[PDB]
């Protein structure tokens, strides 16, 4: 019932080049903090984000995804002519029409057989994109797929910061919009393939999803604004994950001790610590880049997986859980055997 | 001689289908009256909406209707058509161009409105006017595998804002001829919504079967039509030329995998961008225009909802019979072209 012949041929990530530290942001927001009587460092100390990266001026989501895709093609040692499907999974998008995938695909020079489209599902979309690609691979529709994701937070920072340094900004608004300053830029891409083409490549098994769509108002993001009930998002997200983990026990045969790495989408340091404690996950098996890069939306999971690969942390046979709670609320859990 | 499936979908059916027509009519005559001083300044003497593009009216929602609201209205009607409750739905995919937010998916909001169960998988697909077909295929792969029993594919489009802002821009005393021509196709869009319930065929033995189909792309043309919530710029001339070239490629694939010959299909449900573009398409492939229902004249171009709205109207009008082979065809910005078959 799980995927039998679906592999990961290549994986890459791109770190955005400009550092914006929380110290620097705080220097700018300090007058407003004081007026609200905030007092704590809600970014560095509470959320646990000390920096994030921003792109150069005028870098679009498609530019970032293209850079990651070129690097993933090199990692897979294949040319773009082999790609039969390119799915863009980012929250950021160039336009409503056409798909950002078509723009990345044009940049890369895909063939006329290549099917492309975007999937949107907040932070879980890269996993959805992997599942969608796996189903096509398993059925023999394509041999290789690219799943790409470029996130830009430049505008949300610029706008939120303006809309927070106006003296006349208010306090409900303030806490509602704080989570926007935990976002970061970055990009990732993955080449997936039919297993008989790539012996020795990691195997993607697929996984489980549960949802709690009654909570779809808890985090609403646009190009220039994100509004988020952080507290409620944490509790309801972890309750949802409890259902999903029960599901994963049954269909994936999961037991926490037997998994070798947990690659977890991160919203905040406390959210992550709550999640880890809830499931009794060894925190050593959880790589985190949130402190320096913040929340890179649906690129977070593959950027961390790529970093684990580049560091030499993954060995043959390792059982790797990809986990995340996405705005929706949705929770997806999936396995890769390295 | 043993033959394979050609990777077409097996045992996937259409259990229910519905559309919503938006309530307010905006005529091209009214639009022309507003644009008249600009037409006169630019020397435009023909009715480029009514006579050239072939659109006499389009429907609009109220200002406060979101994509998710339109989609939910369609989904409720589709569930009734399938005679199933929302608790049977294991997948819901929203395919619209219009979006409530970047995050979360419009799908999650439609799903919350409808009250889907905690087993329901949801997400959005975006692919300009072909996304509903992408949605059907994604759902089909899951239903064929037997992972779910029923899926909803939903799409609500709202063009209110693009009308309001485009008309403001085009009535500016300073609008240039170039920007006027660039924005003109935005005045051919319309609001509306569609939804479809798909199911494993074992559950609905006498329902229409969805076979899937083929796609080809020409992504070097991804700049030809670009749209955001308040503006759409379109190179209509090149969309015509490159779109037809791409459809010819896709038609070759459809012959090979679907075994299509135009004379053997009973209906063609074609995504429409304009009357002359449709006429060129039909003429290019030798399609019988009597088998092509059009709503463009009175509803305009409803984006990815166009194909399912027209299929739903065909069903409602009593134009579809058991055994009819229905071609779903379209060229969408990208450029992409997809061709798929439903056997009624």
């Amino acid at each position: 019932m799980l995927f039998q012949n679906v592999s990961i041929a290549g994986l890459a990530h791109i770190d955005a080049p400009h550092t914006l530290t929380s110290k620097e942001i705080n220097e700018r927001l300090q007058p407003t903090y004081d007026r609200l009587g905030i007092k704590t460092d809600v970014l560095g100390d509470v959320a646990g984000i000390h920096a994030r990266r921003l792109w150069d001026q005028d870098v679009q989501a498609s530019d970032a995804a293209t850079q990651a895709a070129r690097k993933a093609l090199i990692d897979a040692n294949i040319g773009i002519e082999k790609i039969g499907l390119l799915i863009n999974t980012s929250v950021s998008r160039d336009y409503l029409e056409p798909s950002t995938a078509s723009i990345v695909s044009g940049n890369l020079g895909v063939s006329d057989h290549c099917m492309t489209f975007d999937v949107a599902n907040a932070a879980l979309a890269f996993i959805n994109g992997m599942d969608i690609a796996a189903r096509m691979l398993e059925r023999g529709e394509i041999d290789y797929a690219l799943v790409v994701d470029g996130e830009t937070a430049n505008l949300v920072y610029e706008k939120t910061l303006e809309r927070m340094t106006s003296p006349d900004v208010t306090e409900e608004e303030f806490r509602n919009e704080l989570a926007a300053l935990t976002l970061g830029c970055g990009a990732a891409a993955m080449v997936m393939a039919r297993s008989e083409l790539v012996p020795d490549a990691p195997r993607y098994k697929g996984g489980v999803t549960r949802s709690a769509t009654e909570w779809n108002k808890l985090c609403r993001g646009n190009l220039d604004r994100m509004v988020t009930d952080t507290r409620l998002l944490l509790i309801e997200g972890i309750k949802l994950a409890q259902k999903t983990f029960v599901a994963a026990k049954q269909v994936l045969g999961w037991a926490v001790e037997e998994l070798d790495q947990f690659v977890i989408h991160q919203v905040s340091r406390p959210h992550t610590a709550a999640f880890v404690k809830s499931f009794g996950i060894d925190p050593a098996k959880v790589m985190t880049i949130f402190g320096e890069h913040g929340n890179i939306g649906p690129a977070s999971v593959p950027i961390v997986l790529s970093k684990l690969k580049e560091l030499g942390r993954l060995k043959k046979g390792d059982r790797i859980a990809l986990l995340g709670i996405g705005s929706g609320l949705n929770c997806s859990m999936a396995e890769v055997v390295w």
